[PDB]
DNA sequence: ATTTAGCTGTATAAACATTGTGTTATTGGCGTTATTAAGGTAACTTGCTTAT
């Protein structure tokens, strides 16, 4: 019904699944997703 | 015979024993706060890497 390509809606659902999977399967010991998340972005504002 | 020394008797005394009584303490319980997981989100990027 709302003109827009599909595409968009598809890549935030792919991204979200991808990112979901690294998150739970990452490491042999399983790390909670939203620790993991704070730790990305401690590690990010370290390497700034 | 007499008593004397011997013997510890059992009450008593003392110690124990038993009873009772207090205390406390811990399980249970309840709720509680730390934690946590999932859902959802939609410009666009629509056959890869990955390697002596």
């Amino acid at each position: 019904r709302k003109g827009f390509k599909f595409s968009t809606y598809a890549t935030w659902w792919i991204r979200q699944a991808i990112t979901r999977s690294i998150a739970d399967q990452a490491r042999t010991i399983r790390v909670p997703v939203h620790m993991i998340e704070t730790i990305n972005k401690v590690n990010r504002i370290k390497r700034q």
